[PDB]
């Protein structure tokens, strides 16, 4: 698809068998999702944004479907205001910005 | 241009006579620039993201040249660590996300 930006670029993701909504976010290096249970061991990470730094849980090699495209990679879990698909997974689906 | 997302999508912008580097950010509703002086009347606003909220000054009808393309819109000024070009100005330069 070709997504214009007059509205937020919200898509449906499937993770852990659940459907969720998430934003395609070119300003985010990483992918961060709201609190949920994921399989496996996690590692600690600090990420920062507009209002400061938050601690999150890093899970690796997680299967996630983004608007119907399968991606496998790192997902962070923490207290984020919105589910964010960042550039680590946007590169896996082949997304580009065009103007 | 077509901009791949292996790296942060940073471009040069010109605002208020000054050249600055800024991030093209499809996750941002608003455009937020580091503290600088701009002409005109402003109103205070709070904006939130990862980490919480910050206070900014809202300037209306500002002209910004984004990688050589002129756009006009609302610009928020305040203590951001990175200059952010959000959807309110990305629309005006005809930016789309494609996959
Ligand atoms: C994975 S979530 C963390 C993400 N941060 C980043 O990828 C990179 O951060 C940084 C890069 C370089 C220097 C930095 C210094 N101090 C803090 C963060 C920094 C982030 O919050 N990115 C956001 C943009 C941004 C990048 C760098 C600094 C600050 C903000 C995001 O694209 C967005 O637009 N979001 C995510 S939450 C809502 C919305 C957002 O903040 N909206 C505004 C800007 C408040 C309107």
């Amino acid at each position: 698809p070709q997504i214009t930006l007059w509205k937020r670029p919200l898509v449906t993701i499937k993770i852990g068998g659940q459907l969720k909504e998430a934003l395609l976010d070119t300003g985010a290096d990483d992918t961060v999702i709201e609190e949920m249970s994921l399989p496996g061991r996690w590692k600690p990470k600090m990420i920062g944004g507009i209002g400061g730094f938050i601690k999150v849980r890093q899970y690796d090699q997680i299967i996630i479907e983004i608007a119907g495209h399968k991606a496998i990679g790192t997902v962070l879990v923490g207290p984020t205001p919105v589910n964010i698909i960042g550039r680590n997974l946007l590169t896996q689906i082949g997304a580009t910005l065009n103007f």
